[PDB]
């Protein structure tokens, strides 16, 4: 069912987060870890202290889907274990220095075309899947594009709701 995913979504904040590769979302599912540009980073860090839950929204940059979502553990840390990101054109790892820790809350895919409907007032009333990096998504339709997304069976939210 989907009681548990509302209850973590309820005032909740929304990140849209475009990757330029599946390599380092599969990282980021694999280890549980994100990380953004420094302007990014303070605005997730800002929202962290500031919201229940903080959710993270991924996107592969031409992939046409949304690849899954998840919600900030943490704020972000330096000096951890060095992950492995493929990194853009233009500037080093020093930039994505800073290490979110996450709680997976759905590994799904979710196409463009299934979001059409929803738009982001805090992008101009755009579609949804259209925003920068680190754009922020407006509590309703935010939660209206988790709860499209396929059921995660395989999540137990159980223990997210403990870290709320
Ligand atoms: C692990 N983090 C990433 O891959 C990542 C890449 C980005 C970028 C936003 C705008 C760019 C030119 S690059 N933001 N996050």
């Amino acid at each position: 069912g989907t009681s548990k995913l509302k209850y973590v979504l309820q005032d909740a904040r929304f990140f849209l987060i475009k990757s330029n590769n599946h390599e380092n979302v599969s990282l980021a599912k694999a280890k549980g870890v994100w990380s953004t540009l420094p302007v990014n980073e303070k605005k997730l860090n800002l929202a962290f202290r500031s919201a229940r839950s903080v959710i993270l929204i991924f996107s592969v940059r031409e992939s046409g889907k949304f690849q899954g979502f998840a919600r900030l553990s943490s704020e972000s840390h330096h000096g951890g274990s060095p992950i492995h990101w493929v990194l853009p054109a233009g500037m080093s790892a020093k930039m994505l220095g800073g290490v979110f820790k996450i709680d997976w809350i759905c590994r799904r895919e979710l196409p463009f075309t299934k979001s059409a409907h929803l738009t982001n007032p805090w992008n101009e009333h755009k579609p949804v899947k259209i925003g920068r990096d680190g754009q922020e998504i407006e509590l309703e339709c935010g939660t209206q594009l988790c709860l499209l997304f396929p059921p995660d069976e395989s999540i137990d939210l159980y223990q997210v709701i403990h870290k709320m």
